[PDB]
């Protein structure tokens, strides 16, 4: 009997859920070629996060590990959670809030995070990450590190790793839809986030943009997600069961309570609208308003089209 | 109506709410030397945020700004809100999310934040922010970044900065406690955050730490603050009216479900708790219990010690 609802945050007041960002616009985009899988910002309805989420907003899209040298000068690194519990195989696609961005390099800054390596000195080590470099295997719990600075970092030192920036592969732009190839083959317990297909009715993906240094990007310095962070620690929060094929939100001007769309957040944690025919849907309303959660609908319940016409 | 609450979320699964990181401690400092003073992670039971804190996860310790030429290659920053909306002096100390620490050095990591400069080539600028440093005005939006690298970057660029890591100033332990000077003379609207002042009953404040790259701090890598940034975006979501002197919590174990300990939060936005007398009061309880709310109580509520003898 704990009812649903959603945060009564502005947009632009809540955050990616795949990268640590401001939300600055929601947008659709129908006619896309890239499955829809993200494993970051996964939560169903009822506050169950899916593959690799976490709660928590400090941990979207970094990794920590401890540091071991491998061949050509290149720093390994064994990935840990981020909290510093082990990480072990074989239960997740790969650590908490662990990067889900397949299609270009990872450029990182890193920090040493062991008090007693914090007493003086620089504790920054950056590099960079490739993904689809045959060493990455984050299942397993273990990735490179290239052109490491400084070359050369002891044995087993503890590093929290944040994306400073991401950028294209050579010869191609950066799609930030792609997730990454988590290696090994999953057991049942560690499976990806599923992909999302689209619903019917007339209804597309919303995706929450932030723009991101995400250079050579083939969507001009913006990142996707299905969620705001928000919206999943809300769910988490609340654990508020389902009780209805879909939820109606209405997405309110704050001050004047004037409703500016419909929108449909479905059981498997994902927003849907119908476009206005031509335009540009939900990317062109204000990006100040609150989503209110008005009541359970069924999945054919018809959407009034957002936005305008061109 | 609207009944107070707390997000019954783990507290190691929460956030700092003046660096992004997770929580993994809380200590009392009952004999401590400076003034309780944070301008991050301060809101009302019903939701005021006070001082420059901001909501936004993704915006605690940050900032952004223009870049203009200062005098001996400095760089010149004209601070803008995270948002890019635009910073005007005499209504806040700073913009939201504006680093509160004023007893070291800010080596920052910034990248360019326009869609049009990231089409190619590297986006960083690194440097150090110096908060004791005489041209540091961030009341009327303006610092300088010293050392830049690039040591040229063209006037007007658009950048968003991060906190890499914090550095204690020579001859000095950094302490985390001490708030900048945010300069000018502040307006009644500017206010600070107010300091906070030990409550009777035996009542000592609680801090939530984070371990972070703070060189050299007084507290060995540690970041206090008195609230998670999840019960900071909680009560603005919530906005539940104060119906009490003080709010009651139980720090539960979530699973046994037992009572690990009482504490109390007030009105103003800080939690206390009594610590069983020659003991670490709460820091030695277990660091993934979770907050409940039982009741509004009176100021004078006694509070059962917490935590061991020593
Ligand atoms: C090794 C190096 O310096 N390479 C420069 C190019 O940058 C690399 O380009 C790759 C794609 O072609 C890939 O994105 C790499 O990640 C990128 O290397 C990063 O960026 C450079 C600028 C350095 O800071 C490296 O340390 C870092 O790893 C560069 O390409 C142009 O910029 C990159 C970011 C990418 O957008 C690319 O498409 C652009 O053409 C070229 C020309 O500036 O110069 C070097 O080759
Ligand atoms: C300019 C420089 O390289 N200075 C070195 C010292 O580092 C500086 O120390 C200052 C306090 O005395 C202050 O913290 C500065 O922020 C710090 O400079 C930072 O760290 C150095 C390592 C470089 O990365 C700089 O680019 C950066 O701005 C260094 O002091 C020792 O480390 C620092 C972090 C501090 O903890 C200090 O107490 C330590 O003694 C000394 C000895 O290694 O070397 C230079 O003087
Ligand atoms: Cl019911
Ligand atoms: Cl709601
Ligand atoms: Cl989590
Ligand atoms: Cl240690
Ligand atoms: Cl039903
Ligand atoms: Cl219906
Ligand atoms: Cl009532
Ligand atoms: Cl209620
Ligand atoms: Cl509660
Ligand atoms: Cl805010
Ligand atoms: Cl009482
Ligand atoms: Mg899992
Ligand atoms: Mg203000």
């Amino acid at each position: 009997t704990k009812q649903f609802s959603v945060p009564n945050l502005p947009l632009n007041v809540m955050s990616n859920s795949r990268v640590p960002s401001l939300l600055n616009a929601m947008v659709v985009s129908p006619d896309q070629a890239q499955v829809v899988q993200f494993q970051n910002g996964r939560c169903t309805l009822d506050g169950q996060m899916l593959g690799t989420t976490t709660v928590s907003a400090s941990c979207v899209a970094r990794f920590r590990g401890k540091t071991f040298q491998a061949p050509d000068n290149r720093l390994g690194i064994n990935l840990a959670e981020i909290s510093g519990e082990p990480y072990h195989a074989f239960e997740s696609p790969a650590p908490l809030g662990f990067p889900d961005f397949g299609d270009g390099d990872w450029h990182v800054t890193a920090t040493k995070v062991t008090p007693s390596q914090l007493e003086a000195n620089d504790p920054v080590v950056v590099g960079n990450v490739q993904p689809y470099n045959p060493q990455f295997a984050p299942h397993l719990g273990t990735l490179v590190v290239e052109n490491p600075t400084p070359d050369q970092v002891a044995t087993g030192t503890d590093l929290l790793f944040n994306i400073t920036w991401l950028s294209n592969r050579a010869n191609n732009r950066f799609n930030p839809w792609v997730i990454p190839n988590y290696g090994s083959t999953l057991t049942e317990a560690a499976q990806l986030a599923p992909s999302i297909f689209p619903p019917g009715f007339g209804e597309t993906i919303v995706y929450f943009n932030s723009t991101f240094p995400a250079v050579g990007a083939t969507t001009h310095a913006a990142i996707p997600c299905l969620l705001p962070q928000e919206f999943v620690a809300h769910f988490v929060n609340e654990q508020a069961p389902i009780r209805g094929e879909a939820a109606l939100l209405h997405y309110i001007d704050p001050d004047t309570h004037r409703n500016l769309g419909e929108f449909k957040i479905y059981p498997e944690g994902f927003v849907t609208c119908v476009p206005n025919v031509g335009g540009t849907g939900p990317q062109s309303l204000p990006t100040n308003g609150v989503f209110v959660f008005v009541s359970w609908v069924s999945r054919y319940y018809q959407l009034k089209p957002v936005g305008t016409a061109g």
